[PDB]
């Protein structure tokens, strides 16, 4: 089927902010919104622990607001900050999910879920961390398309020689 492009990092990584800002933007244009390959993030969620509450927010809008999903992605990375500050609190992730501007109830729905012990982005999240353990992930950000290792994973051109 689709080519399968997996980004492993954390949303406090700041060499994964620098991926998201120089390849994001070119493989989300010409392969990920027009539907050529399946995208999926992979959440370390080791820098901290508020990471793993970043990730639950991230998954959970990405369940219930699919199309706002990169959006978010794009617009946390900005937000980061010192790595070594727990910046990643449910007031900053509450008003990044305001900031979608989605109707009212999915913009509850999502912030009600990542903050509910077990719900599905709650188990998602603690899922990635087994993901990359699995998958023996030694460094981030890291990008593989089915399973090949992206030369250079901050080079949009790195991607589009295995796509094609």
């Amino acid at each position: 089927g689709k080519p399968l492009v997996v980004v492993y990092g954390d949303y406090k990584c700041p060499y994964c902010k620098e991926l998201d800002e120089k390849v994001m933007p070119k493989l989300r244009k010409n392969y990920i919104d027009n539907h050529k390959v399946e995208y999926q993030f992979v959440n370390l969620a080791f820098l901290g622990k508020d990471s793993i509450v970043g990730s639950r927010a991230s998954h959970a809008v990405l369940m219930y607001a699919p199309k706002s999903f990169l959006d978010f992605q794009k617009q946390l990375f900005a937000a980061q900050q010192d790595q070594n500050k727990e910046w990643l609190t449910k007031e900053l992730l509450d008003k990044h999910i305001k900031q979608l501007h989605l109707d009212k109830e999915t913009e509850n729905k999502i912030i009600k879920d990542y903050k509910t012990k077990d719900s599905k982005s709650w188990k998602a999240a603690e899922k990635d961390k087994k993901i990359a353990k699995d998958n023996h992930i030694k460094t981030t950000p890291t990008a593989f398309i089915n399973g090949e290792k992206v030369e250079d994973p901050y080079d949009y051109e790195s991607y589009e020689k295995l796509l094609k």
